């Protein structure tokens, strides 16, 4: 209900704690990584965006021309917009909502697609730790039940790359690895470019850097 803000890269970010999952901190490892491995660059989308701490901090760091972002949470994606207003920056970002790509303008393409997506498959993932989100956390915030989420981003998000666009998600070690999407980018006609563990202190997480495959 209640409305805060939290600086990433200048920009001030508003937020509500029950649709944060955690961009404003180990999100923060996207912008030196980003900076190093791909520089500036000209379209840059955030899915799964939620208040998006990781896309206006990408956008704060001038490492994207274009911010766009999107999410399934109507709530989220106009606490979004509240943002964008708030710091000015109406004419370099547009907010979507839409369920993974359903609901994008079919034209839009990117450059590059980052994000913090649900993390954890809540159909098999350990006892001990679907019960710590079940009662922190709103379901959508951390549940992609067999992983169904993630499946239906890597089948459409081949067409929604520009030429020699990539994607870069940011996982969690405790629910993931990069051995268990492998099937699903192959099968989507993408391949694993690269795995990059964060480092510390969100040695939690990892890099996953997907793109077309050959
Ligand atoms: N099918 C879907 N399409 C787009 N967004 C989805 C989605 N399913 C869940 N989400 C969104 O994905 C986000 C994952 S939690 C991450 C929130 C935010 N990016 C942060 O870093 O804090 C949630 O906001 C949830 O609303």
């Amino acid at each position: 209900m209640t409305m805060h803000t939290v600086d990433c890269e200048g920009v001030d970010v508003r937020y509500a704690d029950h649709l944060d999952g955690g961009g404003s901190d180990f999100g923060r490892a996207y912008v030196p990584f980003v900076a190093s491995r791909f520089g500036k660059v000209p379209r840059l989308l955030e899915w799964c965006c939620g208040p998006a701490f990781i896309g206006f901090s990408l956008l704060g760091a001038d490492l994207c021309e274009r911010l766009e972002l999107c999410d399934v949470n109507e709530e989220a994606v106009n606490v979004a917009r509240a943002t964008v207003a708030a710091n000015g920056l109406g004419d370099r970002v547009s907010v979507f909502h839409s369920d993974c790509f359903d609901t994008v303008p079919a034209d839009r393409k990117w450059d590059l697609i980052v994000g913090n997506p649900p993390h954890m498959n809540v159909t098999t993932a350990p006892a001990e730790h679907v019960e710590v989100f079940r009662r922190i956390k709103p379901e959508l915030v951390y549940a992609d039940k067999d992983w169904e989420i993630h499946r239906r981003f890597y089948d459409q998000v081949g067409d929604r790359l520009t030429p020699g666009g990539s994607v870069l998600l940011q996982e969690c070690w405790a629910a993931s690895d990069p051995e268990v999407f492998r099937p699903m980018i192959t099968a989507a006609g993408l391949e694993i470019a690269g795995t990059f563990p964060c480092e510390p202190p969100h040695d939690l997480f990892y890099f996953l850097w997907v793109r077309p495959a050959a």
